[PDB]
């Protein structure tokens, strides 16, 4: 977490030419065995594997095939085990499976699980992840959710091998439905080490894959961390650390090496989300707010010169940076980006501006009202906006505008960023509840917990439905809340050295 040392980073490369070839001699082998015959099941396992280790990137196309091909069912009708594979890989890639899959294992008379099933973990670990993949109204997931919760948890101790007992505590933890990606492909690379079944070529492309991307991230941080301190803000009292907590963060959100741009500039918006926050909750005055806001609004500078020094820093860079985000749009995609960027900034900043106003007044917002606001304000708006602005093929005005209103799916995934905040962290999503029904603090956090689980299903059926949108904005908008899961559950000093700093030994 030194700047000196973060802006060293990039300079030197561990990765080789040799690693380089050897790479894609692999990749090559990889892709054979996606296609290759295979066992069904072993094949569903074979892929689930390649998405754990971050590597669908890779091999989108080869694996899309592979499940279309797969969708003869002796293999898989038969055990539960194999029938939730196939259900959630088929989902997880845009083929429907009905829940009604899942009924011959239930008691007809109970609408149960039958207890029977709970002997055998693999059964209840795949019918766990399963669940996650479900829609609102699909009682079955339901119920096997909380079946395979409670089950999973009874077996978790009577596990031998400490390979599957590691697997199982870290599901408990968190579904693999809700984890951030790159992150989840650097702890899981050990654990398919220890596999008994695993394949070593595709390990060895993972361990290889991983050290050349990661060579992308340390240059990445260097220039980003040149750029923080240019802008002076790393010697700001508020925000400390926000770069580096930012770019890990965008990391979750995307982590290829093809998005690098796009990666530094979400980065670059996010710190500087992390330090106006603190110049709004913390530092400012509310008549240098409002003034703070109203040059925003209108994106025009002339007074800034009225705010004191540590608060005019934060806006100008702000101001200079949405100014260049909206340029490179019009360099690159040939189209002018910086109304954009501004209207973001500007609506962001009265999501502030009114948080502050009811904290300097006093007021208590119901859940909704909070929620209204506190979905805009957690920035993720702004994020996903900019980001669709960077990457849509063919940008218009009408696009951007509809992404701008936040429909549905966009808004659920703000909206599922800002309550994973506030559970895992005035007044939040739980005192607002609190308050407008009395309720306890634990039960106020359950009913979060609930809405989380709500989001979740309707973002789960969005993917499903027509759309405007394509790749990679449909990824990034699932993924920026599996960020929120990663980093609200010194354990980010950890995450930080492990994923982006050291390499993984060959
Ligand atoms: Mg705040
Ligand atoms: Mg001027």
């Amino acid at each position: 977490w030194d700047y000196d040392f973060l802006q060293s980073l990039g300079r030197h490369s561990s990765v080789t030419e040799e690693h380089v070839g050897l790479a894609e001699k692999l990749k090559g082998e990889v892709k054979s065995l996606i296609t290759g015959p295979m066992e069904p099941l072993a094949k569903l396992e074979f892929i689930d594997s390649v998405r754990r280790l971050g590597l669908k990137y890779q091999f989108e196309t080869e694996m899309k095939e592979a499940l279309a091909n797969i969708s003869y069912d002796s293999w898989w009708v038969d055990n539960l085990r194999a029938t939730a594979l196939r259900f959630r890989l088929l989902r997880e890639n845009g083929i429907f499976v009905p829940q009604d899959v899942f009924e011959r294992f239930q008691n007809k008379e109970t609408g149960k699980f039958k207890n029977e099933l709970c002997e055998d973990v693999k059964g209840l670990l795949n019918l766990y992840e399963a669940s996650f993949l479900g829609w609102e109204g699909e009682d079955i997931l339901d119920e096997a959710r909380t079946f395979s919760t409670a089950q999973l948890k009874n077996v978790e101790k009577k596990i031998s091998s400490p390979n599957l007992a590691k697997i199982v505590h870290h599901a408990l933890d968190l579904p693999l439905h809700w984890r951030a990606i790159r992150y989840e492909a650097r702890w899981f690379i050990d654990i398919y080490e220890d596999e008994e079944d695993m394949n070593p070529t595709l390990l060895k492309y993972a361990k290889l894959d991983f050290n050349i991307v990661q060579s992308f991230h340390q240059a990445e941080i260097g220039r980003l961390a040149r750029w923080w301190v240019g802008t002076g803000l790393d010697k700001l009292p508020f925000a400390r650390n926000g770069l580096i907590q930012s770019y890990m963060y965008a990391i979750g959100m995307l982590f290829e090496p093809h998005l690098g741009e796009v990666r530094e500039m979400e980065a670059k918006v996010g710190a500087l989300i992390t330090t106006i926050d603190d110049v709004y909750d913390v530092y400012g005055t509310m008549e240098e707010l409002e003034l703070f806001t109203d040059i925003t609004e209108r994106w025009d500078i002339n007074r800034v010169d009225q705010l004191p020094r540590n608060i005019r820093m934060p806006l100008l860079t702000m101001f200079n940076t949405s100014n260049d985000i909206g340029y490179w749009a019009l360099k690159e995609r040939g189209f002018n980006g910086i109304p954009y960027t501004a209207k973001v900034w500007a609506d962001q900043l009265k999501s502030y501006t009114k948080e502050a106003k009811w904290f300097h007044e006093g007021h208590k917002p119901t859940l909704e009202e909070y929620l209204e606001n506190a979905l805009v304000s957690i920035g993720f708006p702004n994020l996903l906006v900019t980001s669709y602005l960077l990457t849509v093929d063919n940008p218009t005005k009408e696009k951007l505008d509809y992404v701008d209103s936040l429909p549905l799916f966009v808004r659920a995934s703000c909206i599922l960023c800002r309550i994973i905040n506030d559970l895992g962290t005035n007044l939040k999503s739980i005192q607002c509840y609190m308050n407008e029904t009395g309720a306890s603090q634990e039960v106020a956090r359950e009913h979060i917990e609930g809405l989380v689980r709500m989001w979740w299903k309707r973002l789960n059926k969005c993917l499903f439905e027509p759309s405007p949108f394509t790749e990679p904005f449909l990824s990034f908008t699932i993924n920026v809340v599996r960020g929120s899961h990663f980093f609200y559950q010194s354990w980010t000093k950890n995450q930080g050295m492990s994923v982006l700093i050291h390499p993984i030994t060959l």
